[PDB]
């Protein structure tokens, strides 16, 4: 449908202009883990034949994901310039660019998967739920923060 189809283009346009990223990379390679699982079962269920029938919880997933993807493609969009993203993670208190974005992301898509599985019946879940991905992007843009910063290691 309409906005389930603009989350899918989002998303495929997200991943493209996320990998410029030549600092940040394992925030690149995890939302690009993430918004891929996302859109292909999605697309897939899309072109098998996805039922015209969304419900108030399909409606306000379908519209929550898109906004969560929206902010997403806004923040690559503004970190086009990495030098950019060192002059605000310099001041960035937590050590995630997507702290709050991609945290949409994240109770969007465990939110989903519930419905999906509960009343469309539907157990899509390529990868685990998607809870687990607070401790996901604790770990690794822990790492990937440290390694923005003290980056010496691809320095010959």
């Amino acid at each position: 449908m309409e906005n389930l189809k603009h989350i899918i283009t989002l998303g495929q346009v997200i991943h493209k202009r996320c990998e410029e990223m030549k600092y940040c990379k394992k925030q690149c390679r995890r939302l690009g883990h993430r918004v891929l699982g996302l859109i292909k079962p999605l697309e897939m269920l899309q072109d098998q034949g996805k039922r015209s029938v969304p419900s108030e919880k399909l409606t306000t997933a379908m519209n929550r994901f898109k906004a969560a993807l929206e902010e997403a493609n806004g923040e690559i969009e503004k970190f086009s310039n990495r030098s950019n993203i060192c002059r605000f993670l310099t001041a960035s208190q937590d050590k995630i660019l997507f702290k709050d974005v991609n945290r949409k992301l994240s109770d969007v898509w465990k939110e989903l998967s519930l419905l999906l599985q509960v009343e469309q019946r539907m157990p899509v879940s390529p990868i685990s739920q998607g809870a687990s991905w607070a401790q996901e992007d604790q770990q690794d843009a822990d790492e990937d923060r440290r390694a923005f910063q003290m980056l010496r290691r691809d320095n010959e």
